[PDB]
């Protein structure tokens, strides 16, 4: 699947020029038609600053005003029907209006917007154009793309192209070339930051501090994160450190993450005070890093949802999850640890023995007085530490145990063990 | 160490305005004087395009032109002279003259330039003002800064701040606020690229086939890299996969990497045709990704050169190297592997036994089952695979051998062992890309 993204400033004040790109030529005010013509995108996204709005009645008469003038322009140069448009929150004092707010809201807004468009299944070929965009909007849009595709790269092949044209110089330009400024195969980068303090999800831009404490207290999101924060950091750690059984057991509720994000989103949007007479939007709530972390966490969850196998969690299923999720030494470490437990299950099967609800220490046959759960042993043994894991073998009539044992040998964390692992992994993620 | 880096466009065309930053206020045409006042950087770097130069008599006259113009502006505004000016290869046909070449030259030039500027010892706090640079020069400066800081973060703490001002609309403007658009604790990202094929170091932009073939064929880099490629890729893999003994044994020659980058950078610079009459600059060679990989490899080597020691490698040394290079589960697996070998050395020592030049398999007491060297065991056992490592216990008189064995037990790859690990790790580095 191929995707095209472009960063747009004031698209109206653009003069007609011709553009060269990939053995093609085109005449018009923007690069979008020839980009589309050559690249053949399966889908297109346009990112605009909302600072090109004129009708200040309220928020939906601004995002309307801006969408109107865009959707006119996209029929003028035939940009087709497969398109999404992102009206990102800009700031500054303009001719026909003033916009006030945190500069970083555009990143979090575009990150949020892109997280719902980018496909979470199959390989991705992303094309990005910085030609006719604001400096910071193009910069934050580029960062937001790379941050999400980095997480997409975990499960799928991701190739990223960036373009800027020769500088349009109005009094000598005859034509302009679409230069490829980047061609990169995106590295798999799993989410590697903890959820922050309940300070940094929404922050007051221009809201009196008493009013903030009031609204912060009414959010069901921040109260529900208090409970789940540690369970989610444990899941983040599962991918980063190569802990496949913890990945499955701590797999987050997507419906629940969707609802947290929407509540922080519609709370932010509902703190935007439009003044129809002064011609002044004011975004009184600013998105924090915590909003960014949640959006990335939900995206990583959508990307890897195919791997949440039906219980019970057998050695064979853990191998299968591990093969897709992990690379390099991490994968090989995990395969060796599952191999140890598998080889023991085989030995048992051969003797016609099927231990059920046995601690992993007793399954592997361990010395006593080594029952303290160390960070070292949890992280070094792919989260399959002997004091926190319980094994069961469903009894069967074996014929070739070396093949059968993998399917019939199930692992889970003890309720005590799972909390020790959560604490260890959560702390390891914070110390990073 | 604090580093301020500013991406600049046509700085002479800017209007005087007012600037708000960190409580302080500033009247002037540039953000730099207030940025310096507030941030108090130890060093400042200015990144601007070639296309501002108005002289085509030579390539060096073109750069002393741009530098002089920059130096005059730093006098005009209340700016310090403690700075480095990176005059990047820019593209497009202008009124005062013409500049043609690969657009990606600016990335590789700035990457190379910053690689020689950004300190390779101590922590870094980097501030990046994109307040009024060009789109594509600012993107490629941002890209190159991150790519190097990511390698820096392996050995040191690195914090990154990015700024951009309120957009300027004429007269309406009274005071533009300088906003923080990014604050990031930079993640450790060791180089995870193999060295590419010998087509991808220098490519011909505007050059006849045979003239290029001659230049390419004249390069000592491409000749030597052919034979060194596997060892350098084995070293890259050592940081990425958590192989502390391979890191030491395969530590690259910084002198030779310096030599390769200088040669490719000289060839590039020499292939710039500057036509004085018709006011034209053609960069007849383009930089390839292979140049970028080499610049990053030398930077990572510089960043980590402080860990290198002489040939006897003790388990204690492998512990201390590992605790600097590695993190999370990678670090913990390496410590478990060193632990198994250490604990075996402690057992040998209590018996008053001190084996020398013995295979690790014989040291650990393995079956005759598996002699074949698999990727699985090399990567899973932090490169300390039983069929490729040789152990030597320096003879001593133990009293507390639990603390003593680490210093007196030395590991090294067999000459056959090392080539097998190079193949696997090189192959694993190329398969992960």
């Amino acid at each position: 699947m191929k995707l095209l993204v472009v960063s747009w400033g004031d698209f109206e004040r653009w003069k007609e020029t011709k553009y060269r790109f990939g053995g093609e030529t085109s005449v018009g005010p923007s690069t979008l038609p020839i980009l589309q013509k050559v690249i053949k995108p399966d889908w297109t996204v346009i990112v605009l600053s909302d600072t090109i709005g004129k009708d200040f009645s309220s928020v939906e008469t601004l995002r309307e005003d801006v969408r109107n003038r865009v959707m006119d322009f996209l029929d003028r140069i035939g940009a087709g029907r497969e398109v999404d448009v992102i009206i990102a929150p800009g700031i500054g004092e303009f001719t026909h209006g003033s916009f006030r707010g945190s500069a970083m809201d555009a990143y979090y807004y575009v990150l949020h917007a892109l997280s719902e468009i980018i496909p979470t299944k199959g390989d991705l070929e992303v094309h990005f154009d910085s030609t006719a965009g604001l400096n910071y909007v193009t910069l934050l849009t580029y960062r937001a793309l790379k941050d999400l595709l980095g997480i997409a790269a975990v499960m799928n092949t991701v190739t990223f192209y960036a373009y800027n044209s020769d500088p349009f110089v109005p009094k000598i330009t005859k034509e302009l070339n679409i230069n490829t400024i980047e061609t990169t195969m995106v590295k798999p980068t799993p989410l590697s930051e903890p959820l922050p303090g309940f300070d940094e999800y929404l922050c007051p831009y221009s809201m009196e501090r008493a009013e903030f404490v009031r609204l912060k207290g009414s959010l069901n999101t921040l109260k529900n994160l208090r409970k789940e924060k540690k369970k989610l950091e444990a899941w983040i750690g599962s991918l980063l450190f190569g802990l496949p059984l913890l990945f499955l057991e701590e797999f987050p509720d997507i419906g629940r993450l969707e609802s947290y994000i929407e509540e922080l989103a519609e709370t932010w949007g509902g703190a935007i005070a439009v003044n129809a007479e002064e011609k002044a939007v004011t975004r009184r709530l600013a998105f924090g890093s915590g909003f960014g972390t949640l959006v990335k966490l939900l995206f990583q969850a959508r990307i890897t949802r195919g791997l949440l196998v039906e219980e019970p969690y057998s050695i064979e299923k853990l191998y299968s999850v591990s093969d897709r999720l992990f690379r390099g030494s991490t994968l090989q470490r995990v395969r060796v640890e599952l191999g140890k437990i598998e080889d023991k299950a085989i030995k048992y099967a051969r003797k016609g023995a099927f231990p059920r609800d046995i601690p992993l220490r007793d399954f592997l046959g361990f010395d006593a007085a080594n029952r303290e759960v160390s960070p070292r042993n949890v992280l070094a043994h792919a989260g399959l530490e002997a004091n926190v894991v319980e094994v069961s073998m469903e009894a069967w009539e074996p014929k070739r145990p070396e093949e059968e044992a993998g399917r019939h040998t199930h692992l889970k964390y003890t309720p005590v063990g799972l909390k020790k692992v959560e604490d260890i992994v959560s702390r390891a993620l914070k110390e990073s």
